[PDB]
């Protein structure tokens, strides 16, 4: 869902708890309910640690890959539901997923051809544009990249983003602070604070910075009755130690990491949960 | 500062005091120095009170008046800085901002002509298009208004707004949350809290709906080193309860909101400060 002292992890579990306790039912955009609360934040450092939460065992494999297809800038779903509704019959076939995801982040706005077309220089390269101005201007409040749902692009003019990432640097640390505008308890939460923490790690190790506080902030933030039962026993479960994130080579350039340039260590979670 | 049970003040106050303790050294654009934290939130009810703080006088007219300039989507300054570079010889005499301020919330994108021209149907108006949802689908988790500093529209292509105000309804209440890249702890948050709590009232009043909470979320929350003194002095006052704000007429657009419809009710604050 990346576009589309007491253990850090208690806050999670506390954000679980008084959604329980105190949301509110409101329906999601097909109807299905949801207990929500307006407006949530925690702080995770990543100082010697990784915040992959340890209370179910969290998809790690799979947070890496969806980011580093992200950062290709890809609109192929094959390197890897309504706005599909968007899409022509021969395209939506070979893959081709129109100007959605990852495009945004490094060709932001660039006139769409096809999935395999050539795309160099064209649009906003907003990642690009962070690296370069946490070097050019640390100090910089600005150092801000958005993500958009692919669903809301041809929906309107200047459609709302879904997530707007700030980084922010001091005593050469690298710290980020994620807002999504909605944010789901109990299966993309746990994925995307995993997903903006790897993020944050990898433009860290190529700034030459130390990774320091990944903040994640939430509009709706909302449980799907589905998920009640599983979420209230994952409650009961104590966390363990984060595990470390370790980057096993010196990488020059963002477009330039692999799959196995990164080793998780330590990470001993409970048992996985399937939500709905 | 809008586009460039326990109190809910001692959330604020809290806040000044962690800043003092725990701020890092960082320089501002200018290179004036200012202790500064990564990340913070606070949440203030408008349940039946307005969150004027009361540790010191907040100027609530100047708020009123800043704001219905806004909302007019003026860029005439004789109506109510370095951008001011950019502008011309002749048209910085007469008061002409350029295409800045709440032009970019009633006209975003629309070709600039002169602070006098005729821009109706011209661009995204955010505001009314963020009434109308309201109106159209309250489940709506896209309920977002942008707002620029004016320096940096001319900077880069796609530039990031300064401030991001999300809305949120459930049960007939109208919530809230600002998120603002950067928060000058001393001077800009308390007006900017009064400034988007009273935004939440007019459209609650029109829309018919009840306010219901105000969260202010912060990237670079930050104290300028000469109010760190003023600021101390503050901390050891203690708020009194929060006034009411009460509308004299049934109002029923947004352009239709006059000064004088607002009256503010049991406000008892602390004495003025002076912040540099």
């Amino acid at each position: 869902e990346l576009p589309r002292p007491p253990h850090g992890e208690l806050q999670y579990l506390g954000q679980i708890q008084h959604i329980l306790r105190c949301g509110v039912r409101k329906d999601d955009r097909t109807g299905t309910g949801t207990l929500s609360v307006f407006g949530m934040q925690a702080r995770y450092s990543l100082r010697d640690e990784f915040p992959l939460l340890t209370t179910k065992r969290v998809f790690w494999k799979g947070v890496l890959e969806e980011l580093l297809w992200f950062i290709k800038g890809s609109t192929n779903a094959k390197e890897l539901r309504d706005f599909l509704d968007s899409l022509g019959f021969s395209t939506r076939e070979e893959g081709d997923l129109g100007p959605v995801y990852g495009f945004q982040w490094r060709h932001f706005g660039a006139e769409y051809r096809d999935m395999e077309s050539d795309y160099s220089g064209q649009g906003v390269d907003q990642l690009q544009r962070v690296i370069d101005t946490i070097k050019t201007n640390p100090d910089d409040r600005r150092i801000i990249m958005c993500a958009w749902n692919p669903r809301d692009l041809p929906l309107m003019a200047l459609p709302p983003c879904h997530a707007l990432c700030q980084f922010y640097v001091v005593n050469s640390e690298l710290s980020c602070q994620l807002y999504q505008r909605s944010g789901d308890m109990g299966l993309g939460v746990p994925f995307n604070i995993a997903s903006y923490a790897l993020l944050t790690y990898m433009i860290a190790h190529i700034t030459g910075l130390k990774p320091g506080d990944f903040i994640h902030t939430l509009g709706d933030a909302h449980i799907y009755l589905n998920h009640i039962e599983p979420l209230k026993i994952q409650l009961q479960r104590e966390p363990r130690p984060f595990p470390k994130l370790r980057i096993l080579r010196k990488v020059e350039k963002i477009d330039d990491f692999k799959a196995e340039d990164f080793q998780i260590e330590g990470y001993n979670p409970h048992p996985t949960i399937k939500m709905e």
